[PDB]
This record gives C-alpha cells, sequence and structure tokens, in this order.
C-alpha cells in the first residue's frame, strides 16, 4: 500500500501539505467542484490512491455515478455545468503544464464563470492536488 | 507582469503556499540541490517567472554558469553528482507525471542517494515547485 | 445526442458491427472480462457514450463501485486479477497502436494467462470496441 | 509470417470481420477510396502485413506508383482529391484516437463532399482496417 | 511547388548544401543505402517534395516496390538486412532526436554492422536529409 | 567526452560540415540571432556539447546571462525581439519537424520580419545546427 511513509520520515512535509488543505477548508469554492478537480487531476496523474479517496469523497459531498464515470470523458458529455467545465479546462491544462503552453485566451474564459479569488482557489485546489499526486506515485502508495 | 494578483486576490492561499517554503527551509536537504530540482522543474513546465528567479536564486547559492547552461540537458554532462542525478530523474519523472507511468526500480534507485527523510523533503521540493509554476504559468506571469 | 445517425443512413453497416457482437456473445471469454476491456478502451478514446453504456452494462454483468473508478489507474491498483491485467495490458497497447510498436514479449505475455482461442476471442473485443468508439466520436455521439 | 494462427482457433472471430468486409463490398463509396483508407491507416498503425496487402490492392484497383509513394505524406501534395483529402483527415484523426478530442468541425467538413450514407460507409471502412491492424499486429503477423 | 525560391535568395546556402551532397558522392557508403535514409528520414519529416524525389531516386539506385512500399514498416518486415536494419534505426532516433534521448546500447549496436568511417559517413546522410527536409518544408514545397 | 571521433573517420564529412559555417558566416544574418537559433535547438535536441559551446559562444557575441537563462522559455519573457520571436518560432517547429505539420501562416509571419535572403539564411542557421546536434548525440559527445 506503500513504498515509504513519508508523513512519519518528515513531519514537517506532512504538516505543510495539510496546510493547503486547511486554506481550502476556508476558501469559497464549492466543495463539489473541489473533488472533482482532485478526482480529475489524479486520474491523468495516474495516482491510484488519490483516485479511490476522491471518488469517495465526492460521493461523501453528494455526487452521482453518472458524474463519477463521466468524468475522465467529461468534454463529451452534458453533466458538467458551464463553470464546471471551465475549472475543468483549467485542471486538465494545468496537470498537463510538462507538455507546453497554455492557450492564450484561457484565464478570460476562466473569468467568465470565476471571480479572481475563486481563480485563485481553484488554482490551489489545482496546485494542492498535483502536490498530494507527486507523492502518492512517487512513494508506491496503492488503494485498499 | 501579471494578469491576476493572486497572492492579493486570496491570502490564504499565499499563506499556505508559503508554508510549503517554511517547510524546506528547515529540511536537511541542501539548498543548491532544491534551486536545481526548481529550476529544472519551471523550465520542464515552462514558467519564465520562476526559472527567472531560481537561475538567480541559484547563483545567490553558488552555482555556476556552466551549471546553469547545462542543466536543461543534464543527463549528457559530467557536471553532477550521482545523488543530484538521481534527484534529477525523479525531478524530471515528476515534473511529467500526466505522461505515463513512474519506471518500477525508480524509488529504489533514489534509495541508494537518499535516506527516507531526505526523499520525503526532495518529493516536498519538486511538489512545491509544481505548485508554483502552476500559480505561475496561470495567472500569466512573465519575469523582469 | 447524435449529429448523423449511422445505423439508419448505412443498415448494412449497423448489421455489420452487430456481426462482431454476436461471435463475441458465443466466445468463452467471460463477459465482465469483456466488459472491462469495452469500458477501458472507451475511456482511452474518449467515447463518453460507450463509457456510459459500458459502465452501466458493467454493473448489469455484476462490477463493483471499485472497480469502475479504479479502471482507469488498473495499473496501480491490486483489485484486476493477472489474467486481466495481461488483457487490460493488451488493451491499452492496442487501442494505442497508432502511437508504436507492440513490445516483443507482449503476446507471449498474454499466452501465460490466455490459450490462444480466448487470445483470438480477446483480440476481437478489443476490435470491436474500437470500431464501435470511431462511429461513436466521429459521429458526435454523447450519453443521456 | 504469423505468431498465432487466429482465425483457426477463433472461425466466430474471423467470420464476423469478413462481414465487415461484406458490407463494404456492397456499399456505394468508390473501391479506391477504401485503399487508401485502408493503407494510410495500416501505415499509422505500422501494421506491415496490411501495408503489404492493401498497397498491392491499391494497385489491382488502378493506383499510380505516384499516390502510392504520396499518401504518406498526402497533406503537401496536389495528387489528392478535395473528396479524398476529407476522407484522409478523417481516418488519420480516427486511427489517432486515443491521443485526444476530434476537431469540432470536422464532421461538418466531411459533410461538405459526403452524403450521410457515404459517411457511414467511410467510417465502417475506417472501424473495420482498424480492426485488421489490432489481429495483425497482435498475432504478430509480417508480410511475405 | 515552392513559396520562397531560396536556392536564389542565398546561392551560398545552396553551395553549401551541395558540398553535403558532394561528400556523399565519394563515401564508400553504399547508394541505395543512403537512398533509404533519405526516403524515411523524409516520410518521418513529412517532406512530400523529398519523399517524391527521393522513391524517385531509390528506384534510379535499383529498388523495388516491395521495398519501396514497406519502408515505412520496415521493423515488422522481413526485407530489411541486419544491416540496413542498423541504419535504419539509427535514421529513425536521429530523426526523432528533439524527442528524448538516444538509447545508450545505440552506438554499439550500429558499431556490429559498420565501420567507424562507415558510420561518419551514415550520419553525413541523416545529417543532410534532415538538413533538406528542412528547407523543404520551410519553404512550403510540394512535389509534381 | 566522444564515443567515436567522426571528423578523423570522414575527413569529408567535416569538410562538408565547415561549409555550411564558411556560408553563415558569409550571411548578412546578425551573429547573436545565430547563437540563439543555435543554443535553443541545441538544448531541444538536448545535444550538451554544442548547449554549452553556443552558451559560450553567445557570451563571445555579447549576450547576457538574463537572456541565455531565459532562451528555453523564451514564448513567455519580454527579452526577445519581435524579429527574434519569429526566428525562434521557426526554429522550434523545425526542430520539431518529425512531430507533425509546420502551421499554414508560419512562413508567411517570418516574411512580417525578414527578407527572403535572410530566411534563406536563418534555415540555413536551423539546418546546419540540427545536422551538429545529429553529429554531437549520436557520436556520445559530452561538454568539458
Amino acid at each position: 500500500t506503500t513504498r515509504l511513509e513519508w508523513a512519519k520520515a518528515s513531519p514537517d512535509a506532512y504538516a505543510a501539505m495539510l496546510g493547503l488543505e486547511k486554506a481550502l477548508a476556508k476558501a469559497g469554492l464549492e466543495r463539489p467542484l473541489i473533488e472533482l478537480v482532485y478526482l480529475r487531476t489524479s486520474q491523468i496523474n495516474g495516482c491510484a490512491y488519490c483516485v479511490n479517496m476522491h471518488a469517495n469523497d465526492a460521493r461523501k459531498a453528494g455526487e452521482t455515478e453518472q458524474r463519477l464515470q463521466a468524468l475522465c470523458v467529461w468534454q463529451e458529455t452534458p453533466y458538467f455545468t458551464p463553470r464546471e467545465r471551465a475549472a475543468l479546462a483549467w485542471t486538465e491544462q494545468l496537470a498537463r503544464l510538462s507538455q507546453g503552453a497554455l492557450p492564450h485566451g484561457l484565464l478570460d474564459e476562466l473569468r467568465e464563470h470565476f471571480d479572481d479569488k475563486e481563480i485563485a482557489e481553484l488554482t490551489l485546489a489545482v496546485s494542492a492536488i498535483n502536490a498530494w499526486n507527486r507523492f502518492g506515485v512517487g512513494m508506491g502508495m496503492q488503494p485498499e
């Protein structure tokens, strides 16, 4: 289930990572949207531990099986709102940041759906799950 | 130089991100290695703001022009130690986490050069710069 | 939900595609494995119509939410049998056939888990869903 | 020339695959265009058996060496008609379905050159060769 | 057929490029192998002008339709000698130099088939066609 | 520092490659721009020998550390002129020629900044460094 118990090795790193979650917990950004961002990022990054945790946490936040099964192919479905689709486009592009430039009008399109405080919180969410995925995959973590 | 002043929009997000840096500042992991990790990740992710900042910070940590110019092609040079090369392999693979699975023996190879506490700190470093790059590129940040 | 009613346009094409399903229905290859192959291929190919249909059909074949949510990251989980993992490796490699050569020992590894008749049936399953996905995405099909 | 005699292992699979060809034989879609679709798909998928067979079959359908040698780079040549170029764009995009979304206006552009029955037949052709390529490469088939 | 007459614009550039060909003409490396290297590189780089020219020049050097049609999928055919396959592996890897590191043992494997003078000549051939392709595609050149 | 002394093995190849440099030396195209083209191409192709040489040669041509460290991420910086950015776009696209088609309007955009003789010289520069990189990486060359 893990190859390295990293939170025990560096309690400071674990505390710092929990600080990201504390900030997000205080954010106005709605929790079901954060869970989608987390689940989709974890899918893209191939972090099975995080996929399992956030599919489970998304259900805790009220999500349906229809949405959870469609998330990996969200672009070609009618299940996600204009606001969610904006956030998921952001999520996908930032997950794949090593692969090339972000399109010019992307932030501008996000601004049609989110105020700037929400954008900061959304980007924190994206950054945090990207960070958790790196610990998850790196330390060789497996679900159940 | 920026399209969105995100630290002003969400002070909580900014404080949380600074908490990653506070943890790293307290880590035993040597600062010049952290700067290489930061600079290389920022290059891969195309974050010009972070490239500029960390090339400058690497010089503050004593780095030579030879190493700074060779970092983007580090694999085929003799300038980086076995320990640094292990960390840079980790850095590159985790930067590109969306692109496929991590090789099986990668953590095992890292363990030949780093103790588990160092590995946790190194992974925190990788995670933190990946997070900063996402704010940098997302918010449309440009250097000087 | 569709941009082109292709089965009405070419009844012969539709009948031919149903012939693939008739053959598979008669195959010894177990149905839950076929559903995994179908669902995973549809995810890779981004066919939302087929993802929806086969996640639903997989439940009809007895599948758990744990397996359905973990399928997209199956490699790093303990939920799939040696035989299923062999089939899913085959599935992923053949889904991505345009991207490069198949590894040398792949068929040999499949032979450790499947007899040659099963391999033929498995490859028919892979081929059939790849075909359905092409109609699904091409004709602009969306679920629910 | 083959690692697994799949048609002998599963006669039902072979009969089902021949049913795709029977439908195409009855289609109004012109045979030389089908051969181009088959040859180009087989090139993209790296199926040497199918490349050999369809380059040979294309000659049987009247094709010139000029067209056969230019097909792999068809975009930057004057040898292919507006209708063929539409079909080849479709062919390339659907060959590479695992690599990302199909452009929005692609079906609309195809409709400028083909009626809906032809589009269904063309998509059957694309699907069928994609299926044959998977058997060809999977079963380790080599030409001559 | 061309968007820019580059040889007229810079006669010095044209003379320099012809100097590569003069050196190759004097090389011991056999001409049919050079033509394969040229044709395969031109295919990979999508230079239709060069594909046309070198498929035609390969016929002038004695090549068969069987080999010319199989070249794009050479790996899975029996038509190319151990020596040619070594050269084509070199050709493919160096065509795709922007895509990642060259495998460690590649030069060593080439040395099993070629002496060092031949390797230098082969690499000149690869370099020269890569250069011609860049003029061809850049200047918008089309065959016939 | 090298696995094969290629200039000694084939003096003709070396003389031919020097002929590219002789032509460029005579070109009106300004030397600092050529050095940027060389350095950026060498970075993309992962040729550590050439990166080292041209970062050093760029300093000889007057370049600043600010520009040299920002070159790998030039798109998102203000340090490069409209003319340089046009040349670097050309450089990147032609470095990555094996990866797909060149955008339609690219030569047209280059023509807004360069006359046709300059474009020929620029393309010679791109071609020459692509050639040198292939010798550098192929022959296993390492800096210092």
